[PDB]
């Protein structure tokens, strides 16, 4: 491995063009998003043969600053004319091995860092002012361009995602029938209030829908968390590993232009204190000892 | 000093009693709450002069164990027949101080653990199965009581509040005007884009009007929210310090059985990183280094 | 309450004038600090009648930036010519009271952001690097002061505390925790010999604030020195509960520095919960807790 | 991709069969562990065909349960009798697969929790304690190891891994980063003495994976050296970047251990921001960056 970068590069863009007619589904109200706020993290790495005496020597004749390579993110986002991380990441690959000829590969990561609209008032509406900092879930994208010898670019590799979507269906869930042996100590349950947090991320079959340019083809990581839940509430769960499938087939239906879903989940459900509560429907339950179940699946097309 | 107790004492109830009929206001849309789903984190705090040889000779004769203190907690939620965080804590301690005689003071913290409505189906609606576990603001509640030398109980303190709200306005706030000497390096900003952190706790003039039984009297940490970012998106605010008086008199004309709002405001906003962009009227900003400053002022009803 | 300030004022300081001179104690080895490196986290509020209308009319003509607060700290931090971090909020405080008249009250923490050293091979043998050190995410010393301007505009401290903060000890074997209240809310069960952990925060105040500064080291109470006695006693004690441990703690303290007044604990329980019991042919296996922690706050005093 | 697992199995057991018998080498005292307390926390993944339809249809009959496999590590700490992290996941591993006939593969990885020695006074004078332990939260040694089951039901490790993780030194002076690219990105002035402030990963790999646990124990590479090696390498270079410093530790671990095959470091640039360069009368003082990082992937090889 030899590779160097810059990682937590924050820019937050104010009006940024705005995503529109994107293609709905029913699970979902997306259509678009206004960008009066767009903010990402983004981390960069570049490679090349180049870079070698950079390490064996100390020579810093052709390193690029990692500062600098923020500074140029950062540039990069005032300049950009797109609608999505997705294509911000793609102008920023191109621009740099552009400029940088000695680079011979880039990885981007981006990560939005989301915004939520907020009431203001004779009526009580949206505010195009005021916005609320989430720590919620929030959208990804990776990509990986390269410098062919023919001195073409190229990308190698593109993924979008979703990351820190945290559910819980209170009821609807069950899971028995696992192994039992001298190791088992866990109750079968028929009905447990299954919590799990969930990283999906997809790839395209062609590169270009990613981007936003054409928005009928952009798969919207909103759509995504809308139809995680639908399908949640829809399914009497057996396992985490049976909802992620479906999960997966569901997203592969409605989006017939995506090659693969990919799914890290982990289960964090509530060990149970009180089991009936005279007259009530309702149970008392609370945080588990640390150790978390997790899964990781990808459906493919 | 001389107490002790239990902390993170996580409790997760389905099917609470439903908050209903809270008079609402012009800036939030809350009336209720299903409690479908209801989180609360306690923190317990004991004293009493009887405990001082627990302490000076190990003798646990009186010592009622943090564990035991967690099962009265989780217990006592399954057996609530209320509505709010407010009278939870009240309802656990009236049955501590009964049950314990040796106890002259008990000290609560509730904090909510939020979660939101998602989204299911041939029509969206709010799923009744599923929620998603929110990191963004949730509501607080305090309470002191104590057992007088009459045997009568008393809640000496009682506390609301709202935390974790973080709020960002993209224009409409200067900081100009303050003092230029030797330390100072602050450029004025005509237009910068605040972004604040609030904790705002309210005080009743009732202590009873907290319980929630008549919900006409309530004051819920929802509203709060809403009366706070309407009044950031009205004002053409001239520091943190302006903005937090003018919403705790806001605050304080919508509830007039409050007798005083406090708060406490940290300044997060954005260091600008390209100030104008051709053909939009876009900026880019960055994040600061850590130090951050902070507001605290009381408002009286 | 109407106070502002400025919070995480990170300031690193290089050769700060070293602390020697200190006088020992049995449990501690403890003999200064050499001050090559010196890293603080302040935070800083401040408070006066004549700051009203910034909050009641937006009027900023008597508002320090906070931004200024934080330039006053550093560049104090790099004036300053004492040894301890007592001292330095004595000065940023006095300092900062007369330069600004309209202040009554500043109030202060700073927090030790701790180094620990390391060794390198050179000219023949390992010793210990004067230019190398490891950021160390232990424990750490604080303080704590507040200072206020009388009607004369004299200035007077108002309170002073010292402390140590984010001991994290656990002992394997020698605790007990029995005899406690069995009714319908207990279901812990007794435990004649657990692995006793806990979360250490140790807090003392001076009977006179001059000997927290350094400048008689000899009456100087080093938060190394704490640290050493909470390790003693935890080792010398059978314990029968964390609360008879840190009174135990308390009372050596006060016995061994004569010069403070009280020392304050805020304890947490974090003990481990048994798996196996029983290993063939000493040894036992634990894991972490559910997250609910017990915890105790007491005084002690002289 | 197919598999599932349990994370943050922490596990501590007391009285482990302690290391010793180790190779020394000159920038390191290390001579072995005493493993009184021996904490590790471990993340267990498992895959195999023959789990498709726990996805696909929701059959749990070939499902373990991630419970139980947090018990089959707890109990497995309980009966291990050697002396490594390393060994320990070779026989978890080894265990699991031969109980689970329907697994193909086992990856683990497994994260030291460490516990520093502490001191008390006892019988006329202080000595390092024998029962308690101070928890730290600094750098610890990790371990991966991956296992596979082939057609003819035997077992092999298809790759293993060392490391020390959260390293973080800061040298004072005697660094400089000069000489990179000034264009119009370019907006870092030239620095001929900085404190350079680094996060270290290093990771290394064996010749023969047999010497990774401990079994010889002359053969093993442990953590503690790598960690000395590292903040001796880093006094002794007038580094000319990090890229520069973390070749020179490389070169100087497989000149010492020449067992190992390769060293991998991921190093992160925490350097602070300078605010005073000249104090009257050598000090400075600097503050914390904006969150933005520098960081560097890079593996040496013997
Ligand atoms: O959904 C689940 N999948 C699992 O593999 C599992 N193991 N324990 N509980 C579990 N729940
Ligand atoms: O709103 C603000 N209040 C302040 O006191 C301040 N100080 N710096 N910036 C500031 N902004
Ligand atoms: O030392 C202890 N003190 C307590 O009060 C307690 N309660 N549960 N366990 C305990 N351990
Ligand atoms: O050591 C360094 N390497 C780098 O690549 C770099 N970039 N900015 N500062 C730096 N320091
Ligand atoms: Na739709
Ligand atoms: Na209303
Ligand atoms: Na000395
Ligand atoms: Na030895």
């Amino acid at each position: 491995v030899m590779y160097y970068g810059k990682g937590d590069v924050f820019a937050y863009r104010t009006y940024l063009k705005p995503l529109t007619g994107v293609r709905t589904i029913p699970e979902s109200p997306f259509s678009g998003r206004d960008h009066i706020l767009f903010g990402v993290n983004v981390k960069i790495s570049v490679g090349g043969t180049k870079l070698l005496t950079s390490f064996t020597k100390g020579d810093n004749s052709l390193v690029v600053a990692t500062d600098s390579m923020k500074n140029f993110i950062q540039k990069h986002l005032a300049s950009y004319t797109g609608t999505t991380i997705e294509g911000f990441l793609e102008y920023v690959a191109t621009s740099f091995l552009k400029k940088y000829s000695h680079i011979e590969k880039i990885s981007l990561i981006g990560e939005e860092i989301p915004f939520e609209t907020t009431f203001a008032v004779g009526n009580r509406a949206a505010s195009e002012l005021v916005f609320k900092k989430s720590r919620n879930e929030y959208a990804t994208a990776y990509l990986n361009m390269v410098r062919n010898e023919d001195n073409t670019l190229n990308i190698t590799e593109q993924q979008s995602g979703l990351a820190g979507l945290q559910l819980i269906k209170v009821s609807g869930n069950s899971f028995v029938g696992f192994i039992r042996d001298e190791y088992t100590t866990l109750p079968e349950d028929s009905n447990r209030p299954l919590f799990v947090y969930l990283n999906i991320k997809w790839k395209y079959k062609n590169t270009e829908d990613s981007f936003g340019t054409n928005p009928e083809n952009y798969v919207a990581a909103e759509q995504i968390r809308d139809i995680a839940t639908s399908v949640f509430h829809e399914t009497e769960t057996l396992s985490i590993q049976h909802l992620i499938y479906l999960i997966g087939r569901r997203i592969l239906e409605r989006f017939p232009q995506l090659q693969e879903v990919y799914f890290e989940s982990q289960n964090h459900t509530w060990d149970k204190i009180v089991e009936e509560i005279p007259e009530s429907e309702g149970k008392v339950y609370t945080e588990p000892r640390p150790p978390y179940g997790f899964q990781c699946f990808t459906v493919t097309q």
